[PDB]
């Protein structure tokens, strides 16, 4: 009945450091950072709660390399975290604990798995640049109402740029897991503060993907793209493509940077769609950490269809995404269609991050 989940998780939680592209606060590399202990425990407790979730449903008898495929993007805290959740999974214990080699680390990408961040690395996608910056007018509107905040920040991090939109975002994930990890040293990000950056990030990242037909395009089109071309095969019988277990494979477990689960999301929701019944507002939607986004397939007899939920945060409700003018469980070719406007090839997205 449910045939095949797609996971998109945010990483475990990991040592705060510093995002390329945001500003320098710590004064270390996010690149670098291990998972917390903490992180490490909710990437495994992600892929308990998948088993609970999905296994019997499924028909998988025994989570292993043939029944799920975890992936992640190309940095070692998302890698690390997509094969503790595949621990989680299989229920081992000790690979939680695992000082994965770098081998076992590499082996988490797919083809399509690079492309999804182009059009946020430097240069290679200034149309998406051109169109951010094209709303200004809503930017400072929005960034009104914390600059108080952000100018409090800068006072003790000079290199945090209120002009760079990306800034104020970066600097209040950078914060937010330095008060978690550091609370002693953090009296000064309070409550009201950081509540408020917060909203200047949720409606920063929600507008950066979703004000504007190419703002949707450039950032999502390609999660479309590819998730159709899977979805393409599953739909007759067929394997994943390129999945390790092929037809076997029935869970596919993306682990990624929160700025992906936003894109995925904005993805997923064109305007007149709803999360359980109702518009959504940027604060209510920002993917905190422990958030993910499944994409559960379903065939009845002969008719396949997608259902969607998104759970935005560690503890919170499953909630259901409804696209305009389709169910809960969407039939496949209608879902399909629904989701063609922003939809993007690879060759149309390099043409398009550079014309
Ligand atoms: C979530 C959508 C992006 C919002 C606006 C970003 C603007 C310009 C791109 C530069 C920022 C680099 C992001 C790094 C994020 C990461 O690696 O986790
Ligand atoms: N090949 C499918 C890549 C992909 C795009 N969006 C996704 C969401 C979840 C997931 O597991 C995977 C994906």
């Amino acid at each position: 009945d449910l045939k095949f989940v797609f996971v998109m998780a945010r990483g475990g939680d990991f040592v705060a450091g510093d995002y390329a592209g945001g500003p320098k606060i710590i004064n270390k590399e996010a690149k670098d950072s291990e998972l917390t202990e903490q992180g490490k425990q909710e990437a495994f407790q992600l892929g308990t709660k998948l088993s609970g979730l999905y296994k019997t449903k499924l028909g998988v008898s025994k989570w292993d390399s043939k029944t799920y495929w975890p992936v992640a993007i190309s940095q070692k805290r998302a890698q690390v975290s997509t094969l503790i959740t595949g621990a989680g999974l299989e229920g081992d214990q000790s690979k939680r604990d695992k000082t994965w080699t770098d081998q076992e680390l590499k082996a988490t990408s797919f083809p399509a798995m690079e492309s999804f961040s182009r059009f946020i690395k430097p240069s290679e996608c200034p149309n998406y640049l051109k169109e951010l910056l094209a709303q200004q007018g809503e930017i400072t509107t929005i960034v009104k109402e914390c600059i108080s905040s952000v100018q409090q920040v800068k006072s003790k991090y000079p290199a945090v740029d209120e002009k760079m939109p990306q800034h104020i975002w970066l600097a209040y994930e950078t914060l937010k897991k330095l008060k978690r990890q550091q609370p002693s040293s953090s009296t000064w990000m309070t409550d009201d503060l950081m509540k408020n950056l917060r909203e200047c990030s949720a409606k920063i990242t929600w507008l950066a993907t979703t004000k504007t037909d190419t703002l949707r395009k450039l950032s999502g089109g390609l999660l479309l793209n590819d998730l159709f071309n899977d979805m393409d095969q599953i739909t007759q019988g067929k394997a994943q493509p390129n999945a390790p277990g092929g037809k076997d494979s029935k869970l596919n477990v993306f682990t990624v940077s929160q700025f992906l689960v936003i894109s995925q999301l904005a993805a997923f929701m064109p305007e007149g769609s709803k999360l359980n019944n109702k518009a959504v507002t940027a604060s209510d939607i920002y993917p905190e950490d422990g958030s993910h986004v499944d994409i559960e397939m379903y065939q009845e007899n002969n008719k396949w269809s997608v259902k969607l939920v998104y759970v935005s945060g560690k503890d919170k409700q499953p909630q259901t995404i409804t696209l305009p003018g389709c169910q809960e469980k969407c039939p496949y070719e209608q879902f399909k269609s629904a989701l063609q406007k922003y939809k993007i090839t690879d060759e149309e997205h390099q043409k398009a991050c550079k014309n």
